[PDB]
């Protein structure tokens, strides 16, 4: 009834220097939204102190609109994406949203102890493991711990 997350991975091996997959937003309520006011998490450990970057190679939404950072820590980390000021409407959606991190040095991830990894999803699928917060409030999926 409101914005929801699907997701599909593409990079599926534990041992990797570009944690890699797609996400789409689609607004399946009855409002229409900016983007400026959605925060998605991806969750992930970090293993390595060097500068972790996010590339998007594609977006429909055009991937200068994306605002990502990095935030908590330990087993609460995340990458974050936030926006510009992209409207969404009701009934609509983002269409896929290309996602890679990765190190500044090309260190190597492990992804088998990253909350929001899934490698079996090769297709897109509704998924709780990365959420969504608007208006303060979690809206979609469910944080570590959460
Ligand atoms: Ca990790």
């Amino acid at each position: 009834m409101d914005v929801k997350v699907q997701y599909l991975c593409e990079n599926t091996q534990t041992s990797t220097q570009e944690i890699k997959g797609k996400f789409n937003i689609v607004n399946t309520g009855n409002r229409d939204y900016s983007l400026k006011d959605i925060v998605l998490r991806y969750y992930f450990t970090k293993e390595h102190n060097s500068q972790l970057q996010f590339i998007c190679y594609y977006t429909p939404i055009g991937s200068g609109n994306l605002i990502p950072s990095f935030g908590g820590s330990g087993d609460e980390h995340y990458l974050q994406l936030e926006f510009k000021d992209v409207k969404l409407p009701a009934g609509g959606q983002t269409g896929e949203i290309q996602f890679v991190i990765r190190y500044a040095d090309w260190s190597f991830h492990d992804q088998s102890n990253d909350y929001s990894f899934d490698p079996t999803i090769k297709a897109f699928q509704d998924y709780g493991k990365v959420t969504l917060y608007k208006n303060g409030e979690l809206v979609w999926g469910t944080p570590p711990g959460g």
